[PDB]
């Protein structure tokens, strides 16, 4: 069994927030969103995760896409399971597997996710739509007609440059 228990729209990173080429502001996992309970799963239900970044790919760095916000600022993006360190560097604008998934036993548990980004200097940024994450039922399991996708928006912030 499965049911949706999270929020549809989700803000990424704390509002306002101030931070001090291309240069990568290493903010760790601070500019992100994390929720371990987005879905309610039970009875051998198997689920994984797919991620999608809608921002334009303005470049590539060490393998992952540099998504653009402004002609001056860009982002590196990670999506995946609940724990931050278990993310997947995002590349492109297509649905990608960001978490291979698991299967809950004969009991009640949940499926979460996490998302974090890092500023990239190519200042201030206005809140912008980032992308989405969808649960991926498998091994026979199906989403039925329960909400499968959630979205993410980056809260405005500023980079105290040099
Ligand atoms: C701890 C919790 O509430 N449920 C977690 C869920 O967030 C996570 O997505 C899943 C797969 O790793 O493992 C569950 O145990």
């Amino acid at each position: 069994a499965v049911s949706f228990i999270g929020s549809t729209e989700n803000d990424v990173g704390p509002s306002q927030g101030s931070y001090s080429l291309p240069f990568v502001y290493d903010t760790g996992y601070n500019i992100g969103y994390q929720n371990a309970n987005v879905w309610h799963i039970s009875g051998g239900f198997c689920v994984g995760l797919d991620g999608k970044v809608d921002l334009p790919v303005v470049g590539s760095l060490d393998g992952q896409s540099i998504y653009g916000l402004t002609e001056e600022v860009g982002l590196l993006i990670w999506m995946g399971d609940t724990n931050y360190s278990r993310g997947t560097a995002m590349s492109g604008n297509s649905w990608e597997n960001v978490f291979s998934g698991w299967c809950v036993g004969n009991y009640v548990s949940t499926q979460g996710l996490s998302v974090h980004v890092r500023p990239v200097i190519l200042y201030s940024v206005q809140k912008t739509s980032i992308g989405s994450i969808r649960m991926r039922p498998y091994n026979g399991s199906s989403a039925g007609s329960v909400q499968t996708t959630v979205n993410f928006s980056l809260n405005p912030f500023t980079l105290n440059d040099t």
